[PDB]
């Protein structure tokens, strides 16, 4: 069952990003805090939509896609990925990682249903690395 | 109005990009027409120093984020 | 001391590069840390005209030789 | 059966040569147009008599003879020339090429009778090359500078014209045009080309880059 | 059999380009008119040599080469190109498109002999797109 | 009259050649006597600088076109 | 057995590079002299460390690596390289060329033991080409005119120097030198070259002709 | 086995040519000294590249070619040339004399391998005569 | 004395050649040394106009008769 | 048997050449007169030595050699020359025409012995044409 993040925590994090900036160690610590439980693509996408401005959000979408592509290359380079399965029918496509696959587009409940925990942690680590890249790039 | 936005002589580039993306996304354009418009407004607005900086890009920039990153890297510190 | 080397207002760039590479290679740094230090010293020393010339490089320069070649190509003849 | 060229087309071509000159690309295009069907020696000779003045006509007769002699040397160097035959009795003499052979002198009908199509096309190509030589001869790239007030497209036009209409080999025009763009083209554009983050390896690319990043004034 | 374009039409088109410029809609209409029948590389090359100045002609040679290279990439990406054939022996090289192949250099008759109609229409469309690019670039 | 044509002190050589060939071909001479007359008029008219230029020709010039080409090549640019 | 180069010769070469520069023909001749016997990677590396400054040495390391990579591409494109062998077990890796392979790092004796003579000559030619590139890079022909008072041999020396020490391809230097002799070289020599009864098709022949028939003054 | 000439001797000879000139009897004696052992085309070519300036080097290349052509004419006029052999398969082409033949271009070791001693002495005498001609011509 | 013979400023070339050949053949030189001496005296005497005329000879003149013929052909009529 | 020309006629002809010049029609008529009987190379050579100055004599030697070479080319182009014979053993070399062959050098008697009448008339016509050339060239 999907539970959304508190809008109070999200508002506090947005104001933190607004006053301290993207690169302060306190901001990265707060992001790591709100990046503790494995989030669904819907959660991370809306979180970055709210806390980041338009141009940093575009940059972050780009960087997140690139990092997820590196993850999928490593996944096709190793059939023992915690997102993959043993047979070929469990291979994870980027539509399933970005939340674009069938039964997931716009629906967080179905998303949480079909996604694997390894998928969730890989998406989360990818999003964190992308946030780091964009923060280092913006300023 | 997005089509009336110019980068001022003294304005920085991140402020101009913020203002332009705000006015383009908060307008009556379809969602699939915002990125090309933002790019082509970066290229034709954004006073001729940055215009030439974007023009002479050895790589092809196909996203507002990539253009912003490139310009922030190679901008004239002043 | 390598970290105290600045490009003088009247000094050419090849002399500055020679002096800097000499002081960095004849120092106590490990061999695997000389190239990144030379690059980051080219970027932060080397008075702001060449600083902006290196900053606005459409290509990514990942070697002191490549940076030297680029700067020698596009330098302000004077 | 021999059909003469229209005197209207010949008059228009003569006036074209009179106003534009011998070396203009429009004039060479018009000559290529009137050089489309394989012409008999009579046709080309009268055509050059009408369109060219006396001295260019003398020069053209010389050059045409030289080129035809080169053709006949290649023909004696290969018995499979489309003008030649297999046996030795079909070897083509210069009297047959210049229209001086027996049964051809002054008579275009007999000319068209005895001549081969390979003979006609060889004569035609020879005459075209001779016209090119004389045009290049009748009317300096290393002295061309971009004036202080001149635009860059005019300078590029003038330079490319003078370099392509010169005595350089065809494989040496592009490097010369590039290196003349770099050393001529007054120091603002010189520095603009020097500080090119990309490597420009063609005159067209240099022209495009300069037109993009030029100082609007 | 190869028939050359009228020098009268070419002279009128050259004067049109001289007075109206490269980008006027009347000039593009006239070029489309003289670009009606599929032209051999010799025809288009001489046409652009006559109507364009030296620097626009250099730019146009560059652009034509680039567009022909894109065409050849699409051709190696699809063996059913109207310029290609079914077997590998009919694959079309850029020497055959630019008129540089064997039996074609400087000879328009042999050119018209060996070239395909699909080759001709592809060359013609490429030249038209290159003219459009150069016209948009010159002014 | 062809036999009265001289190259003026300030006239170029192509104008003189044009005038002379015109007057010789539009005259009462037989067709087989025009080329030798044009050559011998190039040699004796065409003021003494070009006269000496034609005289000291290491090759033998046997055609008006060849003489014109030679003189145009080796003429004193002024 | 490995024998080091004399430090006396190396000191003389270093002072030559210090006074004359990297691009002088005497310096390139001296380098060719000390590049006569096939050197081991250790020898060439230490030689360039001593004769070149820090920044030219970095540039030279880069260029040497690039040229060696081109050599290894040609080697994988032809199994008959004098550095390669017939079987796949003799294929030469860049660690063996740069002296980084096993049993070679820092030891010139072991280096000389395992290396092939073809390997040595390929390394040496690569290092020479890299030195040429860096020398051309570390320090304009179309702007050279013969001064009103300058002699012709000085002008020819200056022009040939600037043309050969430039970015032109090797196959484009002679035509450019000729066409610059013809258009530069103030109008007395211009007319002297123009009125040449023979056709001059080489800079040496043009120089000889002009030196013969020049106006003694 | 090929052994290069000492760069010390070459430097001394170059400075001799620089101070005394090309035509002094001491310079010709020094050249005769360094022309004692039969040199390979590589050796003489590099020697003249180093000791002569650019324009004298061009003149010397011309003169050397002419003298070698005279030698090859005498060789085809007499099958008993010390460079030739008895059969027709040993006839010496100018590519073999100028070092342009197969297996010789740029490689002095292979050069020394395939060349004959008569070839070497003929090349050497030709180069000496060419040097004399150029020296008489330069001043 | 042959080595003291100069072509006067107003003297023609055939008179100078006659005088020089006379003095050289009626002297104490060996018979095999007269032609080279006559040639080298034509080249160094024979005032600088004819000197330059002989110098700029596209062909190589290897006989006094050939030099005389060439000079008589290309001489400055005056 | 060889009979020399009268020194009185030769003196009169020399004074004619001295007063009237080389090109006067009276001088050419006198030369044709003294060129009536076929002369041996010795006779014509001494005649031109006496009547011509040194420089015209050099020019005449050159021109005579050239004309004799043209004659010998025509002779090798036709085996029916009145100087030639039918077999190859009668082919006439320039040493026999210029009087340089064996048994002729300096001896007019032996000259008259071995020479053919066709040889004599060819030599005479060649000398006359050479005299005409030199006379046209001298003034």
């Amino acid at each position: 069952a999907w539970t959304p993040l508190e809008p109070k925590l999200i508002t506090r994090l947005a104001d933190t990003v607004r006053t301290k900036g993207l690169r302060s160690p306190i901001t990265m610590a707060e992001v790591e805090a709100l990046m503790s439980s494995p989030l669904l693509p819907h959660d991370v996408t809306n979180l970055m939509r709210v806390i980041l401005g338009p141009a940093p959000y575009a940059l972050w979408m780009d960087a997140w896609g690139v990092q997820l592509q590196t993850v999928i290359a490593a996944a096709t380079r190793d059939p023992r990925h915690p997102a993959n399965g043993q047979g070929r029918g469990e291979r994870t496509n980027l539509n399933r990682l970005k939340g674009l696959a069938d039964g997931m587009v716009g629906n967080p409940q179905g998303q949480a249903a079909l996604l694997r925990p390894g998928e969730l942690v890989a998406i989360t680590a990818s999003a964190l690395q992308a946030f780091r890249e964009v923060a280092r790039l913006a300023e």
